[PDB]
């Protein structure tokens, strides 16, 4: 049994989800494809209204064929999340400086969260509706090692709806403001899946999970920064970053993120 | 064995051949690929294909077909493969000096009536028996689900084993075929097509043993009858599918008939230059 406001708290996320979250990819039209990292190689396939399947198998050692599709891709999601958190009443209050902060440290973050929910430990494919993302001693590369245990868990909607307001509400990401404020939210969501969990999964295999959920969110905050720092490398090399994740990598607030800040004030 | 005349007679096919005859596609570019009625349906579920396209770089494209609008997806990229196999083949008859002598009426009736089995001809050289699919060097078209007689005919044609000149010579009894529709020339054309008979007879005598291919002159002439009637079939079921969905281009169009040369602008304006 959960108090009227935490029942009232994950509805509003669980809303917040349902019109913010594009699970088909229905609307993700005009992206980059491969024209006619070694762990993370992945297989893209296509399917069509008709029935009809494009496959695009990548070549072998010689790879930055992939990464435009995958930013353009990575952009929607992102769009996605920001309408997210546009939302979310606790977040549309706090400052437009630190809604900018405390999306751009939970933008990777706050993907790969809903990536799991349409990730196929079976297959090892990343059924994103219309595109799929197929793969080629290889759950060392901590972003496959990271989405096989969090889909092991088997979450509810409200588990991983509350796991992306406990990363978005980070009190400690560089140049958030209301560090106090941001902390109080953060500690309700966490109460809230603490008490969820208690009253729903009495189940001995989910024994200690929301203790598992937090360790989930510290090593994802430590994949976050892995994962910048080698994009950061390649976009050094070849320049593939769409226009709002260059906004993101930091390649006044708002005067840098004019995207981030557009859409922040255009209506949810 | 053979005399000066067809000696040299096969030089000219074989040099008309080389100079006309893309075999890795290299050549086949900017094409059309996949972003009354129940009369169509019949040989599109025979000649299901699935297309492949191969990258610089070792990606490897492919394409597979919607299972049983639904198979009208590969006729504009076949109707540009189509296309750039018959200029090839007009670039093919250009330079016989028995097809220029001709009148450029005659020409164009030659080709009307020749072109998807000198397209069948050259497309057997490419195809791959075991497997199934037509290497065209970037592009494969491996089919799925020896009915379909246009599919018998490749099977049974790759199985006989013939030579490059077996094969040119073909292409020159199919060409010079004198009783193809509109056609004026009908004693010259037919004495060409029984020099060519002749020529192809005697090549089998003279560069192959004698008992085990006794026949093979007649299993060849067998083939190039069997597919004068695919080609009378094919046309009729384009015709019925064209009419309803439109995918000819052109060039194909002149050649489905949608005075001579006034009905065939373009294929008599590619045997002018
Ligand atoms: C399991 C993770 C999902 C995805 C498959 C569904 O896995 C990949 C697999 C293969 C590949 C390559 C090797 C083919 C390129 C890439 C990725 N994944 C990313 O490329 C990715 N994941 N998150 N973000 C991201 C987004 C962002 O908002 C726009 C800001 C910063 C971001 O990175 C710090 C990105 C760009
Ligand atoms: C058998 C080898 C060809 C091709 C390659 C595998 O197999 C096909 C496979 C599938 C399909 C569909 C049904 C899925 C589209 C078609 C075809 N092949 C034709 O559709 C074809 N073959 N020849 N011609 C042709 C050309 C011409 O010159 C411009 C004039 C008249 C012609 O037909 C009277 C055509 C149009």
């Amino acid at each position: 049994g959960l108090t009227e406001e935490q029942r009232m708290m994950i509805r509003e996320l669980m809303d917040a989800q349902m019109k913010t979250f594009d699970t088909t990819f229905s609307h993700f039209k005009n992206f980059r494809l491969p024209g006619v990292l070694c762990s993370l190689k992945v297989s893209l396939q296509l399917r069509g209204e008709d029935g009809s399947v494009w496959n695009y198998k990548p070549p072998a050692d010689s790879i930055f064929s992939l990464l435009p599709h995958m930013a353009d891709m990575s952009t929607y999601m992102f769009k996605g999340i920001i309408s997210f958190a546009k939302v979310i009443s606790y977040f549309r209050d706090l400052p437009i400086e630190d809604q900018i902060s405390l999306l751009k440290g939970a933008a990777f973050e706050l993907c790969q969260l809903r990536f799991n929910t349409v990730f196929n430990a079976e297959t090892g494919t990343w059924e994103c509706g219309r595109l799929s993302y197929c793969l080629e001693q290889l759950l060392l590369e901590p972003m496959l090692k990271f989405h096989y245990m969090l889909k092991k868990l088997q979450l509810h909607e409200e588990e991983y709806v509350l796991m992306q307001a406990i990363s978005l509400f980070s009190p400690d990401r560089p140049g958030v403001l209301q560090h106090r404020v941001v902390d109080q939210l953060q500690e309700q969501f966490a109460i809230t899946l603490k008490s969820y969990i208690e009253c729903n999964r009495p189940q001995p295999a989910h024994r200690f999970l929301f203790l598992k959920i937090m360790a989930m969110l510290t090593e994802l905050r430590s994949i976050n920064a892995q994962h910048t720092q080698r994009l950061l490398r390649i976009q050094d090399i070849h320049p593939f970053a769409t226009p709002l994740m260059q906004e993101l990598f930091g390649i006044s607030l708002t005067e840098r993120h004019k995207i981030l800040h557009r859409l922040l004030q255009e209506g949810s």
